[PDB]
């Protein structure tokens, strides 16, 4: 199994807020996205509004100081790295999208439950109904839900 949290207790941050949305949007997006994890998990998510976060929510734009470099509207969205120290389990999300909501434009909250699985060591799936295929499609967040190979993939790292 490829690095882990070696804790069940994970804080997160966010670094800074994308313009496209209200600020409370984004909030509400990424604590959903942590919730969808830690429905399934035994792990618990605190967010901290100051101070030192194993998990720093990003959105940047270019070179934005990792080795990986956004690309400007469309093709790569989003990335995060593996848990570790550092940039270790940070989400990074690409600024030139235009952050949703909604269905239009790229869904922070879909793409976010993406992030944070990468952020928490799962790789892609290769089942097109898992949250970690590696492309983005919209589905209606109402009835969203984590597939079971998601399922099988998060709880073979943690529980
Ligand atoms: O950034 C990406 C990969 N990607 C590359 C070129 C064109 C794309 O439309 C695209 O999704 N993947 C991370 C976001 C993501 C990947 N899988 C998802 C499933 C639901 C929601 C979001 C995602
Ligand atoms: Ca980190
Ligand atoms: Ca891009
Ligand atoms: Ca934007
Ligand atoms: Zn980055
Ligand atoms: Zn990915």
């Amino acid at each position: 199994m490829g690095p882990v949290w070696r804790k069940h207790y994970i804080t997160y941050r966010i670094n800074n807020y994308t313009p496209d949305m209200n600020r409370e949007d984004v909030d509400y997006a990424i604590r959903k996205a942590f919730q969808v994890w830690s429905n399934v998990t035994p792990l618990k998510f605190s967010k901290i509004n100051t101070g030192m976060a194993d998990i720093l929510v990003v959105f940047a734009r270019g070179a934005h100081g990792d080795d990986h470099a956004f690309d400007g509207k469309g093709g790569i969205l989003a990335h995060a790295f593996g848990p570790g120290s550092g940039i270790g389990g940070d989400a990074h999300f690409d600024e030139d999208e235009f952050w949703t909501t909604h269905s239009g434009g790229t869904n922070l909250f879909l793409t976010a439950v993406h992030e944070i699985g990468h952020s928490l060591g799962l790789g892609h799936s290769s089942d097109p109904k898992a949250v970690m295929f590696p492309t983005y499609k919209y589905v209606d967040i109402n009835t969203f839900r984590l597939s079971a190979d998601d399922i099988r993939g998060i709880q073979s790292l943690y529980g």
